């Protein structure tokens, strides 16, 4: 019995532990996940500032003719 | 008394499993992890090189203008 | 000038493919420090907890005492 | 093939040039990167000194029994 019930008490706090850590790293891999979510629509931005940018160049030296 | 003990050995079987699992998890969780983190690093230098191409041709805008 | 292109743009070549095992060597070392601040953010979180878990038992304890006073 | 060697020449110390420039801009993201480091480890720190004083804050209280 000794031996069986230390171990018990062992492993349920061991789980109580990586449950606690799990639910945690959801609230973890939440954050990063929106993180990257804002760092792809700074980059999609610029992409349209960029094709923008050229084009009105591209204007504005035809316009210079 | 029996009973008890076969309970025991039996949850005890379950944790275990449960605990192999979790380890499992934890160390998928941390590829991942680091997999997001560098596309991250990734995005980051991706915005510092389309900002500088802006700046560029920005630049490249402003003086024509003015040399027109 | 052209023995001193060949020359040259195989020196080139060869600093490229150095630059190059520069920045997967880069790649590594920024992974590396990356993991090592979310190893220590889990550990801000386990500490804060502990700090909560230390504070709760404060608190009973003197919250207890209240009630014997 | 001259031609074509003075091509090639243009690109390999273009290429260089775009190496050396992320080369130097990785410097201070790696320097940036190991001071939030720092700023993290003093957070660290300053918490376990906090750890500390409350277990022997809850010690002495106990022992005011």
């Amino acid at each position: 019995k000794q031996e069986l019930v230390t171990q018990n008490e062992l492993l349920k706090q061991q789980v109580k532990i990586f449950e606690e850590d799990f639910q945690r790293e959801r609230s973890d891999r939440e954050r990063m996940n929106e993180e990257k979510e804002e760092l792809k629509k700074q980059v999609e931005k610029l992409q349209a500032q960029v094709t923008l940018t050229n084009a009105q160049l591209k204007t504005l030296k035809e316009e210079e003719k």
